[PDB]
């Protein structure tokens, strides 16, 4: 397990700075990051393991469009610290991270081209496969909402976290 340590503090924005009074706190957030994944059945949420008949694809417009679709996070351009902080003593075998990008096309890559990878960790050694914190650059002249995808696969067990955050990303 683990949880979002930057960009900024969710739990500042909760708090009554928010002005003295009024708030927007977004409570879903209590565990985001930490979205299990589980290899068969059960879920106990609607059917994710989707990807290869992309009913969590095609059909996962409609997960865009959830309850539990919370909150876009508002990021100007430039390069922002993302960092995720764990009590994990599980092993990972892998993490890696995608944007969406709009406007996609079936004469053309659509399930792959749904997305752009924005960064990779393998679990293999030195600092670099240790860094948990890494800087991500943001366009400057562009506005638009995106999805973050990631994945944070174990290998101690099949079973992984799969993880996503809504965005959106705006210019300088
Ligand atoms: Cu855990």
């Amino acid at each position: 397990h683990g949880f979002i340590e930057k960009p900024g503090s969710r739990a500042a924005l909760c708090s009554e700075a928010f002005g003295f009074l009024n708030l927007n706190c977004g409570s879903v957030m209590y565990e985001p990051q930490s979205l299990e994944a589980k290899k068969g059945f059960p879920h106990s949420g609607p059917a994710d393991g989707q990807i290869a008949s992309a009913g969590g694809l095609f059909g996962g417009i409609l997960d865009q469009q959830s309850e539990n679709r919370w909150f876009k996070h508002i990021m100007t351009g430039g390069e922002h610290t993302f960092t995720w902080t764990y009590t994990a003593p599980h092993n990972t075998s892998q993490w890696h991270y995608y944007i969406t990008k709009k406007g996609w096309d079936p004469d053309k890559p659509l399930k792959r081209a749904d997305f752009e990878l924005i960064g990779a960790v393998p679990h293999d050694g030195s600092p670099a496969s240790r860094n948990l914190s890494h800087h991500i650059y943001i366009p400057e002249d562009r506005l638009g909402y995106h999805v973050i995808l990631a994945v944070w696969d174990v290998a101690d067990t099949e079973n992984a976290f799969y993880q996503v955050i809504d965005v959106d990303l705006v210019n300088k």
